[PDB]
């Protein structure tokens, strides 16, 4: 059985370098009867690779961790080839910079063109999508599946008020730093942030996640408290708090919409809880707030502390010790406003 | 000069596509154009060039073609010409088999099929930059005056408790597409599904298409819901919709590691409540003042209080129920049961 692989990828590199790759290369796919093609066009690599399915992914695996190149998207998977596309090339390296002939011109812009606004198009795209194409699988023909999932949401305290007095240029560099500031966290913790929602960030943990869902929170509210004061008392950043709610359930995640329009969506009850908790902890003296079925996903030793039953009919809420917030929530939010007069 | 790449899709004979080369070599003289048509797999590729008010004058027709579909622009550019010698040069890639050009053939048939499919998962904002000749990335984020439309669907949690997840998925695609398609008609843009929600965006001069976009929707999903069996899951799809109007920062926003084009702004939080505010309304739309504002037709708007500081309410006549929402909801459950 064999199979065939493309991606395509940043190059990060000598002309003489290019030439060990094709050495090796030809060498190693020569042994493991693997064919193919890499070109390279204004510093995009593009490469083919076809042979029996397990010597493939031994070398893509090789290749994936090859730090001559990044960003590297496998575009399209087929699995029972019958055919070798280049039966007679174990890896034909090929330079399209150097093909000046006037009638591949117009295919070689084409490509150039296309592949360049295909990768503006990828940055745009959602993680889960991202990771469906690289794993061969179609994200428009794939079913979505009920998934047992850890929702994440959280917003910025006083959003209203930082838009309604600071310029637009200010708005902007601080939400771009929340923004990074949640995503690396909730990334390094294993977790897939889903969505920006205005300036809500909605993400997803599994259910063998839920200590890391919650450090991921605690985290985020410890390096925004650093934050705070790091910078100067007139950096729109000392004015940044935030609230985080979890829950958990049963949600539906796949790709949903029509030809017309696509997204990878969430579906679920949990998914509304755990936005409606977020919003909760504005009225509680703790910054984070979730389920019990959060709770029951959790195996570390957190001081739960349960507070009581809330209308969301009513459920009881959890916090922890450590979300415990060290300021009264109104005082702080009149104390922005008085900040930007 | 002026130099534009597109790509389509070509709707459903090699004499046919001769006559679309015959007469743009003759017009292209005329207008002292040049470039490349490319086909393979179904899909153009053409590459034009020439005076700034002559290519668009001809890219208008070109739009309006009935030949090809799903038309997009991909670059806009120019001291000298790609293609001097050429006022159209054809080339049919899937009739040459030379063994040293199907490596490129298929990285480009790959990409270009690949790059159709993330077409549909973008902003329509972004799909719109990149038809008018600019990189989305690079742009700034700007203030505008929006009017966001949020919809979503009415008992959802209910369905989602009762229905097996294949129906669950079929029923939401039917609500996704039939809201997409309406909001697109009307020049709206989706920005983005969260949920069962759909949010969009439209300008402050389509206040009516805003208020009508919202009545078409309800309205395909009555003549639905009686057009399935009562057995169907769409035999219980309603919507209810929330309408807001206000600055908003839309552009941009993240970092290396997730990026998006979003919209920042009290209008986004206030359409979403007013959303969620119909299921306790006789109406299935509520918005603004300020949506109200944008709107030049002779509509008869209802007025249905403050609501939390609180803000004025309004809705539309032609957006009463027919029914009770309770009564619905109840009616729901207990058709699962
Ligand atoms: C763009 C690119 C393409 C590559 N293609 C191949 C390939 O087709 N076959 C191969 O053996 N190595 C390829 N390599 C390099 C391998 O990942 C790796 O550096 C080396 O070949 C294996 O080292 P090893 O002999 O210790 O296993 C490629 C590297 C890059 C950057
Ligand atoms: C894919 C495609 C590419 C085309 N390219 C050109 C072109 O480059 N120049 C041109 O004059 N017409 C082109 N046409 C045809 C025009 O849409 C239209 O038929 C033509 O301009 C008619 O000219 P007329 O105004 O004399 O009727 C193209 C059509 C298709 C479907
Ligand atoms: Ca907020
Ligand atoms: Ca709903
Ligand atoms: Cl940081
Ligand atoms: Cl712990
Ligand atoms: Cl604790
Ligand atoms: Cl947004
Ligand atoms: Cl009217
Ligand atoms: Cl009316």
């Amino acid at each position: 059985m064999m199979k065939r692989l493309v991606y395509i990828s940043k190059i990060s590199l000598s002309l003489e370098e290019i030439q060990r790759i094709g050495k090796v290369s030809i060498k190693n796919n020569q042994r493991d009867n693997i064919t193919g093609v890499l070109l390279y066009l204004q510093g995009l690599f593009f490469q083919i690779l076809e042979g029996e399915n397990e010597k493939v992914d031994k070398l893509y695996k090789k290749i994936l961790v090859d730090d001559r190149h990044t960003n590297i998207l496998c575009l399209k998977t087929e699995y029972d080839i019958t055919d070798r596309m280049f039966p007679n090339w174990a890896m034909k390296t090929i330079n399209l910079n150097e093909n000046s002939e006037l009638m591949i011109q117009p295919i070689k812009s084409l490509l150039q063109t296309i592949t360049q606004s295909h990768r503006v198009l990828e940055k745009y795209m959602p993680a889960r999508v991202i990771y469906l194409i690289n794993q061969g699988i179609n994200p428009l023909t794939v079913e979505p599946q009920l998934v047992e999932k850890i929702i994440f949401f959280s917003d910025i305290l006083a959003f209203s008020t930082l838009t309604e007095k600071l310029p637009v240029n200010e708005v902007v560099i601080l939400v771009n730093r929340y923004f990074s500031i949640c995503t690396r966290i909730i990334s390094a913790y294993g977790g897939e942030v889903t969505k920006f929602i205005g300036d809500c960030v909605m993400a997803s943990f599994t259910k063998e996640q839920g200590d890391a869902a919650i450090r991921t929170s605690l985290d985020i509210i410890s390096e925004l408290k650093q934050l705070r004061h790091h910078v100067e008392a007139t950096n729109p950043l000392h004015l940044l708090y935030t609230g985080i709610g979890l829950s958990y359930g049963h949600v539906i995640e796949g790709n949903m919409g029509s030809s017309l329009k696509m997204d990878h969506t969430l579906l679920g009850d949990a998914v509304n809880v755990a936005a409606r908790l977020e919003a909760l902890t504005r009225q509680l003296p703790y910054a984070l707030a979730f389920t019990a079925g959060v709770k029951k996903c959790c195996q570390a030793q957190w001081t739960f502390i349960n507070l009581g039953a809330h209308q969301v009919e009513a459920i009881e809420v959890y916090t922890v010790n450590e979300a415990q917030k060290y300021y009264d929530t109104l005082q702080i939010t009149q104390l922005i406003r008085q900040t930007l007069e």
